[PDB]
């Protein structure tokens, strides 16, 4: 049966992502010097202004200003006529520093409560929903061609949204595509439309999916010239769905960036991506969504639900069974199973935390063991 | 089949909610004077500090400081030993003001792109998932008994999380309950546990659902004495799931508070709650989730999906059909259908935007017409 579904993505340099990247840049920077630092670092950015505020608990000494400005420059906001300059905006910070003050460390309990969700589906090479995969790929492409002089009239800020029509479970093709890139005053709009069609859209989207019918909307309102923080507000934790799975699978409250791995909100979610992906690369089901939860000071998850939406090749009790045998879902266990105490996190902060294959949670190393304990098959 | 599911809520005065309430307090305050003001007003609160920053476009003159402080006082943070004082914290603001500069206004296009989701299910009197209903009810109760001198040793900040076990679709009962209230240095912990059991938990949760087996965790880590902004960070748009449906139904990126109704992220989501609830009070299905999307400058939604998860009493094409006949889903249509240009919004900012019955989107006024166009039945 037909039905359509949509998902959105935004580039590096959309204001909430500028915030996400800065936070994580500070997370990495401390993790480089002190892999066991506790950090929670929420950023806010606004037209003149980056306020990076935190509670951090570490040895490390790190230069918030310098870190901030460098990140703003990588994204490329470097002159007042863009809307924001990395070399002259104000960076205020408000980071409270705490200097660091059971038998089996794996038994330490959850830092805070929470529910968190993970998905995979075999609809993609990366085991991700197609819409969120393609939306991310449009916006990536736009930062790519910007950065590499191909299309150098184009400025950082940009959104993509792709809407896919499916008949039963099966992607039929692409009903609409929308892309809106900040660009210089130099280029004008029909010429831009050809360019993004040539260079961002046609080389990313599968042709078989595009038809005579695909409604494309490229800068629909025209002249997107000042963007980024100018006239807008980024805060960490706002593009929370884009981070995940574009609205295909569910979400607990929680944001990732600027939280170190002791934070279940990040880790437990990475681990759930990891269990669900392994469940599917193993041929245990076609789609798998999984809810974990935790309660403060208990170590075991208060809840595990698995939902393979009628797509299992083994009954489900047996599934949740081996969910538990192959995975240490306790707070310190996650951190062990995925080897998290490293400065890996800024790369996460833009184009999808998931679907991207060199992160510890994307590897399908438990594939076979899951298969051949799922009976033997 | 058994499986469990969890949802979380937080009180007024959890820091992200303090932010949510302040933003919305400014939204209402302008809407009182200028119902057509465009406002987007993101707040950030941190130990000394409320930064309320915005882009606003209105006639209205309003006192951000005074508004902020009053809201902080209603929640009750009123003395340094709580962690935050409404009468002496600093309120900085950064609001850019713009003074206001097609044939059928209903045809004006979407302000921005987005996907948004709505749900109902007949699992509750209010047509909401039970977990998110009960979690909100625990935290409400805790603000209630605090505020009305029953339990006056208790301070604002608090979280609840309830985990429900279901056999097929049918709530069986409550596996675990967690509640963690900030409290004065006066009361200690065993005495507090009796009190919250007597006065917050036993009078809110259905008894038939509680058993011999219900794992209750009340202040698990003990002594929650300073809370609110002290040592933490609120930002608007962080308790985004709690706002919705606790993780039962899906989410687009988007936050509500501090956005006026021209903002699809709010409105379209309220309208989706409205269509889905009417679909179920009409007996068209048991659970209905609905995805709407929009693209910038188009007026019609780019996408409508309805998902009545095998629970329809009419086939689905016919459903999406009458989804379209009974509802004006265009940006200005939503605003018409739900009569939004009023100062109604601060009440939204704490305990659930939905499930709460005197908001324009909760009324089931299209009930019958939907029934008797759904064939006649
Ligand atoms: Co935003
Ligand atoms: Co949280
Ligand atoms: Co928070
Ligand atoms: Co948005
Ligand atoms: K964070
Ligand atoms: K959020
Ligand atoms: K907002």
């Amino acid at each position: 049966a037909k039905h359509l579904f949509t998902s959105e993505s935004v580039s590096e340099g959309h204001p909430d992502k500028i915030a996400d990247q800065i936070s994580d840049a500070v997370l990495d920077a401390i993790l480089e010097q002190d892999p066991k630092a506790r950090v929670a670092c929420e950023t806010y950015v606004k037209t003149g202004m980056v306020l990076v505020g935190g509670e951090i608990t570490t040895s490390a000494w790190v230069d918030i200003e310098e870190i901030t400005r460098n990140t703003v420059r990588e994204i490329g906001y470097v002159h007042s006529d863009m809307g924001f300059d990395a070399n002259s905006c104000a960076v205020l910070s408000a980071i409270g520093k705490q200097s660091p003050d059971r038998a089996d460390p794996l038994e330490q309990g959850a830092g805070d409560q929470g529910l968190m969700f993970g998905y995979a589906t075999n609809e993609t090479d990366v085991l991700m929903p197609a819409p969120i995969t393609y939306a991310h790929r449009l916006v990536q492409r736009q930062a790519e061609v910007r950065k590499n002089g191909t299309l150098p009239w184009l400025r950082p800020d940009a959104k993509s949204q792709v809407t896919f029509q499916y008949d039963d479970g099966k992607i039929v093709g692409i009903d609409a595509v929308v892309l809106s890139t900040q660009h210089s005053e130099e280029i004008d709009q029909k010429s831009l439309q050809e360019a993004v069609m040539e260079e961002i859209i046609k080389p990313i989207l599968p042709a078989e999916w595009l038809t005579s019918a695909t409604k494309f909307f490229i800068n629909p309102t025209g002249r997107f010239v000042i963007g980024g923080p100018m006239g807008d507000c980024g805060l960490t934790g706002r593009k929370i769905i884009v981070d995940t799975y574009g609205g295909m699978a569910r979400h607990g409250g929680g944001a990732f960036s600027g939280k170190d791995p002791s934070k279940v909100d990040r880790s437990a979610a990475y681990a759930a991506r990891y269990v669900a992906k392994n469940i599917v690369a193993a041929g245990l089901a076609d789609r798998c969504e999984i809810q974990v939860s935790y309660a403060i000071g208990v170590a075991e998850p208060t809840s595990i639900m698995v939902e393979t939406f009628g797509t299992e090749k083994v009954p489900s009790e047996q599934l949740t069974l081996l969910v538990r045998e192959f995975f240490d879902l306790r707070p310190y266990g996650l951190i062990q199973m995925l080897d998290l105490l490293h400065p890996i996190y800024k790369e996460t902060a833009a184009y999808g935390h998931f679907g991207r294959e060199h992160f510890p949670w994307e590897k399908t190393d438990k594939a076979q063991l899951l298969r051949d304990a799922a009976g033997l098959k």
